[PDB]
């Protein structure tokens, strides 16, 4: 094995929940460490965790310096060019929320251009926008409003400095079921996004994890990263 007995150099950046996130105590948690846990229990690897901000965990991976990176991590064309991804653990979407009491009416994507939309600086809405919105006149990346985490996008949110926040299901899912925090969706992008373990370019870690993955069967890891959502 080339893969076997080996200590890994793992980036992340735990502010993702359910995928990756801190206790009230302060330790990792989430559907990522769970799953890259087990494989590396059975390959016999140690993990070497650093964290970062988002930039600094892609960047990580991105240049080699960490051989995996995970927080629920999408699977973009453009990431792709420059890291290697598992096969996906999760078909994801991306809603536009509000807060509860500010009741806005999205009919179709003509109506954007009102309203600021806000989310984490380096996340994949960015590539949505650019891509999808941008070019039809939706909306522009230059009006959009970047914070360093889900949790400033979400102050601002509450405060009323922000009409619309971007957040993909997994996340909104726990600030409002489980945060309790009053927001609505207004608009879901469905199915439009996939999430997978990054792994530096090139490295035969990527081609063993999906192996594993396989290893262990749909059934298995789907129960693992609902077990998490269930939570």
């Amino acid at each position: 094995s080339i893969v076997e007995g080996r200590t890994l150099n793992v980036a992340v950046s735990p502010a993702s929940p359910p995928m990756l996130f801190k206790s009230a105590d302060g330790k990792l948690q989430g559907i990522d460490l769970e799953l890259f846990s087990s494989y590396c229990q059975s390959r016999h690897c140690k993990l070497n965790i650093t964290e970062y901000a988002w930039d600094g965990m892609l960047g990580a991976v991105a240049s080699g310096q960490a051989d995996v990176a995970f927080s629920g991590i999408s699977i973009t064309d453009k990431r792709k060019k420059v890291i290697d991804f598992s096969e996906p653990y999760y078909i994801n979407s991306f809603y536009l929320v509000s807060m509860a009491n500010h009741k806005i009416t999205l009919n179709n994507l003509n109506e954007l251009n009102k309203y600021s939309i806000g989310y984490p600086r380096g996340m994949a809405y960015s590539d949505l926008i650019k891509n999808d919105l941008e070019p039809k006149g939706y909306y522009s990346l230059s009006k959009v409003k970047l914070y360093p985490t889900y949790n400033e996008t979400m102050a601002d949110l509450k405060n009323g400095n922000l009409d619309l926040a971007f957040i993909e299901e997994p996340v909104y899912f726990t600030f409002k079921n489980k945060k309790k925090m009053p927001i609505e969706s207004r608009y879901v992008f469905k199915n439009v996004d996939q999430l997978g373990i990054a792994f530096k370019k090139g490295s035969p870690v990527r081609d063993d994890f999906n192996l594993w993955l396989k290893e262990q069967g749909p059934q298995k890891i789907s129960g693992i990263v609902d077990s998490w959502m269930k939570a």
